[PDB]
C-alpha cells in the first residue's frame, strides 16, 4: 500500500572522490605565471554546515599533480638557454689563495681552459673561478657532470624566486577544505568548506627544513602516514616561524664569454676583497624553544618519559645530508649540525652559525642526467627566511632501549608539497539521483 | 588468394596460408657488444 | 675515414670479406680529446 515511484532528481549535492587536472591560477620566471588563470579579487569559499569528509593526506593526487608540473615547468623555463656542451674540456686549475680564510682551504679553483668562439676555426683561452663540488681531477680537472650529460645554463633573466600557486579544479569538480585546526592529515575532518582554489603556495625547493610555507594556527603539528614506522618521514610543522638569516658574502664578479654565435657562458672571473665562507645564522632560543615544542608534541606519539634526541643525518648524497636551497640564484648547502644535536629528558643575542657550501651545477629533481648549471650572481648576497617545518625520520625503533633519535630528512620534494596540500581533496559531483515519491508520470 | 585487379600484373597478390610454415632464422656468431664513450652521456655501441 | 681491414680468423667460405674490423679515431667526453678505437662493422654498412 505504499505506490512509491522512482523520482530523479538533478543538481543533487552529492560528490564522490576523483582524480582530475587542476589548473593554474595565480595574480621572467621558472614558474610560469603568464600561462596562469588571472585569480579572482574575492575568492569565495562555501562553508558546508553538518558535512564531515575523510582526509587523507598521504594519498592526495594533488601532491603528485603538483610534482609533475613543477618538474615540467622547470624542464620548460631552461629550454630556450644555452647549452654549454663546449664546457666538457681539461680544466688546468690552480687553488684560489689570495686573501681566503681558514674555512676556504681549497674550496675555490682558478681554472684556465681553451674554449670555442664565435668563428668555428678560432679558439680563446679563458678561466674561471670554479667550486670544489664542481669540479674533479683526471693538477687536471674536468667539471663533473661530464662524464653523466652535458649541462644547460640557466637563462640569467628568469628569476627562481618562488610565487604563490592556486590549483583550480574544472566544472563538475570541487575542493574540498579541512577546516580542522589540530586536524593531522587523515581521517574524519567535520569542519569542511568548498572553495574554488586553495591559498596560494609557493613552490620552496628545501630539504630537511620547509621555508616560507604555511604555520600551524594552534601548535606544532606532527604528521605521519604511520608513526610506529621508521621509514615514513615525520612532517613537522611550526605554529612560530624560526627567522633564519643565509647569505654569501664574495663579492663575486660574472664576466660573460662568447662561446658561440649568439651563445654566452657566464663565468666567475674574480672576487673583490677577502674571500669568506658562505652560511646561516637561526637564534638560539628560537630553535631551543622550537625544538621543546616539538618534543613535547612528539611525546604524545612516544611516551611521557622517553629521551628525545636529535642527531645529524645519517649520509647519502650533499642534496639530503645537508639543507639544500636557492638563495637568489645560488644554490647553498648547510651543515645544519648546531641544531639537530641535543637531548631532551622528561622532568641571550648569539646565534648557531651552519657554515654553507654553494653549488654552480645542480640536480634538481632526483634524476640522474639531466643537471643544471646556475650562472655566478654579481655581488654578496643575503636572504632572509621563515623556518615554518621540518622532515625528520626516526631512527631505530627496537623496544629494548627508552631513547627515540630524529635526524633530519628530505630529498622528495613530495613531502614538501604535501606539508601545504594536506588539508585539501579534489571531488566530482554526482548531480543525478534516485528516490522514491508518491508521484507519478 | 587476394587481388585489387588479378588480371593486372601491376598489382601485388596476397597469399593468406591456413597451416603455417614453421620457419628458423639464427645468427650464430657470438658477438661482443663494447659501449665507447662518444660525448657526454653518450655511448656508441660497437661490435668488438 | 675508416681504416679497413678483411675480418680473417675463423672465418668461413660463405663470409669472405663480409666483415671488415675498421679501426678509427673518435670524440670523447672531453671536447679536446680523441680516442682511437675500433668496431667490426657489416660489408653491406660501409663504402670505400
Ligand atoms: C623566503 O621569502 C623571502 C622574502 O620574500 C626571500 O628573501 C627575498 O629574496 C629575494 C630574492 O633572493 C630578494 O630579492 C632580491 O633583492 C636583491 C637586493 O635588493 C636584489 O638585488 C634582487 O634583484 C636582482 O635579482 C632579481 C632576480 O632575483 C632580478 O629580477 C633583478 O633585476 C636583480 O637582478 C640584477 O642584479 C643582479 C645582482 O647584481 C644581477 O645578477 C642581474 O643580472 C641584474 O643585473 C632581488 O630583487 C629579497 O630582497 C629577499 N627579501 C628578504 C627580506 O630577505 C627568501 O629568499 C625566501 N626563501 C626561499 C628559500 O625562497
Ligand atoms: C686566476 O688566474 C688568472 C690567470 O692565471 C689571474 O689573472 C691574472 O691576474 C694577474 C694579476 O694578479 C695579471 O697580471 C694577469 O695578467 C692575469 N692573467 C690573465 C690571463 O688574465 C687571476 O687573477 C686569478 N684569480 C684568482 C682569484 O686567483
Ligand atoms: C690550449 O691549447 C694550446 C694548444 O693546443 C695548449 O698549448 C699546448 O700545450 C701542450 C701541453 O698540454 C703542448 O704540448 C703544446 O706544445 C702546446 N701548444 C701551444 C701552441 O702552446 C694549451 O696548454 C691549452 N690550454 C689549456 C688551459 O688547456
Ligand atoms: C615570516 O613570518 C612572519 C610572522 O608569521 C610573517 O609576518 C607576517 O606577514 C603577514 C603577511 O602575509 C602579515 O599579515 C602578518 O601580520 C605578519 N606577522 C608578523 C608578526 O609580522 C612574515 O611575512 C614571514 N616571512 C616570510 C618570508 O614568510
Ligand atoms: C651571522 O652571525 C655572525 C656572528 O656569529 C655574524 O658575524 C658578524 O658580522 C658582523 C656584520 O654585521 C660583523 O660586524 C662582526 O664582526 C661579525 N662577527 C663575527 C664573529 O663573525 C654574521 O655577520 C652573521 N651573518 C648574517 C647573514 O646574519
Ligand atoms: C654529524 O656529526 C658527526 C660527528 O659529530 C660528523 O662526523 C664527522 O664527519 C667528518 C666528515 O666525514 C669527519 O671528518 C669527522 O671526523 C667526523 N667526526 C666524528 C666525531 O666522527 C658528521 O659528519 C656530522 N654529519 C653531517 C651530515 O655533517
Ligand atoms: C658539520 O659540522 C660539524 C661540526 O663542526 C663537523 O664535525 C667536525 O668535523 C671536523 C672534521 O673536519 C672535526 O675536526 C671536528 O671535530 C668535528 N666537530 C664535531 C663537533 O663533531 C662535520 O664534519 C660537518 N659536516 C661536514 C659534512 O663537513
Ligand atoms: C638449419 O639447418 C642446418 C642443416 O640443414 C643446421 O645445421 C646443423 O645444426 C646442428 C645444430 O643442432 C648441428 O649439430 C649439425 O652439425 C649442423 N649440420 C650442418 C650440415 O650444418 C642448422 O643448425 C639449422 N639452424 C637452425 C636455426 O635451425
Ligand atoms: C680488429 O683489430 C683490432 C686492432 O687492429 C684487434 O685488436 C688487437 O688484438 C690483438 C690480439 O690478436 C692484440 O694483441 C692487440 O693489442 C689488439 N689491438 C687493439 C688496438 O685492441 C682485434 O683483435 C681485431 N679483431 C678481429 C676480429 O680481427
Ligand atoms: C687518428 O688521427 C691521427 C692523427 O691525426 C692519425 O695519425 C696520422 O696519420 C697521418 C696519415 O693519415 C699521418 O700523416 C700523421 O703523421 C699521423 N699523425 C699521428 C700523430 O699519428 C691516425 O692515422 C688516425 N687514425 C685513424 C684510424 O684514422
Ligand atoms: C690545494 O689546497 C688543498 C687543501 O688546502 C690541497 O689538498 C691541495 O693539494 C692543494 N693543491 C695544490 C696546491 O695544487
Ligand atoms: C663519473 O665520474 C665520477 C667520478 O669520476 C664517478 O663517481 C661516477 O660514477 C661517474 N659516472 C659515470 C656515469 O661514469
Ligand atoms: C591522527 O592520526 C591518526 C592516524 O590513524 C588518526 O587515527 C587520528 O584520528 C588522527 N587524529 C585526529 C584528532 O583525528
Ligand atoms: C605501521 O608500521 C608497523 C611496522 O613498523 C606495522 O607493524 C603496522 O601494521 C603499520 N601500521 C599501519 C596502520 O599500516
Ligand atoms: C663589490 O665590488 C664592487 C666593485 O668594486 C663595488 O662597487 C661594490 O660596492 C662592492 N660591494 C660590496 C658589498 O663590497
Ligand atoms: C636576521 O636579520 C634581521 C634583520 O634583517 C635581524 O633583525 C635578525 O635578528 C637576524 N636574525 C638572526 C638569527 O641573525
Ligand atoms: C653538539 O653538542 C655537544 C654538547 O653535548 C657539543 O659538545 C658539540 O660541540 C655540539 N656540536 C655541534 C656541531 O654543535
Ligand atoms: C584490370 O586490369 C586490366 C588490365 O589493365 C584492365 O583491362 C581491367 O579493366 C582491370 N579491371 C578493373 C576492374 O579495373
Ligand atoms: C659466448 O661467449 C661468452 C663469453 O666467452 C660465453 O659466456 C657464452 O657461453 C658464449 N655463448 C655461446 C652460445 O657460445
Ligand atoms: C677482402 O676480401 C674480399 C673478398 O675476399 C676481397 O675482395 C678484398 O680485396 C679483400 N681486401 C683486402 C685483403 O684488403
Amino acid at each position: 500500500a505504499e505506490n512509491l515511484w522512482v523520482t530523479v532528481y538533478y543538481g543533487v549535492p552529492v560528490w564522490k572522490d576523483a582524480e582530475t587536472t587542476l589548473f593554474c591560477a595565480s595574480d621572467h620566471n621558472v614558474w610560469a605565471t603568464h600561462a596562469c588563470v588571472p585569480t579572482d579579487p574575492n575568492p569565495q569559499e562555501i562553508h558546508l554546515e553538518n558535512v564531515t569528509e575523510e582526509f587523507n593526506m598521504w594519498k592526495n593526487n594533488m601532491v603528485e599533480q603538483m610534482h609533475t608540473d613543477i618538474i615540467s615547468l622547470w624542464d620548460q623555463s631552461l629550454k630556450p638557454c644555452v647549452k654549454l656542451t663546449p664546457l666538457c674540456v681539461t680544466l688546468q686549475c690552480t687553488n684560489v689563495t689570495n686573501n681566503i680564510t681558514d674555512d676556504m682551504r681549497g674550496e675555490l679553483k682558478n681554472c684556465s681552459f681553451n674554449m670555442t668562439t664565435e668563428l668555428r676555426d678560432k679558439k680563446q683561452k679563458v678561466y674561471s673561478l670554479f667550486y670544489r663540488l664542481d669540479v674533479v681531477q683526471i693538477k687536471e680537472y674536468r667539471l663533473i657532470n661530464c662524464n653523466t650529460s652535458a649541462c644547460t645554463q640557466a637563462c640569467p633573466k628568469v628569476s627562481f624566486e618562488p610565487i604563490p600557486i592556486h590549483y583550480c579544479a574544472p566544472a563538475g569538480f570541487a575542493i574540498l577544505k579541512c577546516k580542522d585546526k589540530k586536524f593531522n592529515g587523515t581521517g574524519p575532518c567535520p569542519s569542511v568548506s568548498t572553495v574554488q582554489c586553495t591559498h596560494g603556495i609557493k613552490p620552496v625547493v628545501s630539504t630537511q627544513l620547509l621555508l616560507n610555507g604555511s604555520l600551524a594556527e594552534e601548535e606544532v603539528m606532527i604528521r605521519s602516514e604511520n608513526i610506529t614506522n621508521n621509514a615514513k618521514n615525520i612532517l613537522v610543522q611550526f605554529n612560530t616561524p624560526v627567522q633564519i638569516n643565509c647569505t654569501r658574502p664574495n663579492n663575486n664578479t660574472r664576466k660573460s664569454i662568447r662561446i658561440g654565435p649568439g651563445q654566452a657562458f657566464y663565468a666567475t672571473g674574480d672576487i673583490i676583497g677577502d674571500i669568506r665562507q658562505a652560511h646561516c645564522n637561526v637564534s638560539k632560543a628560537t630553535w631551543n624553544e622550537t625544538l621543546g615544542k616539538v618534543v613535547k608534541q612528539l611525546r604524545k606519539h612516544f611516551g611521557n618519559n622517553t629521551i628525545i634526541r636529535f642527531a645529524n643525518s645519517s649520509g647519502g648524497d650533499l642534496e639530503v645530508t645537508t639543507h639544500s636551497f636557492n638563495c637568489g640564484g645560488e644554490f647553498f648547502y648547510c651543515n645544519t649540525s648546531g641544531l639537530f644535536n641535543s637531548t631532551w629528558i622528561s622532568n641571550s643575542n648569539d646565534s648557531i652559525t651552519l657554515p654553507c657550501r654553494i653549488k654552480q651545477i645542480i640536480n634538481m629533481w632526483q634524476r640522474i642526467g639531466q643537471c643544471m648549471y646556475a650562472p655566478p650572481i654579481q655581488g654578496v648576497i643575503r636572504c632572509v627566511s621563515n623556518i615554518t617545518g621540518l622532515i625528520l625520520t626516526r631512527d631505530g625503533g627496537s623496544t629494548n632501549s627508552t631513547t627515540e633519535t630524529f635526524r633530519p630528512g628530505g630529498g622528495d620534494m613530495r613531502d614538501n608539497w604535501r606539508s601545504e596540500l594536506y588539508k585539501y581533496k579534489v571531488v566530482k559531483i554526482e548531480p543525478l539521483g534516485v528516490a522514491p515519491t508518491r508521484c507519478k508520470r
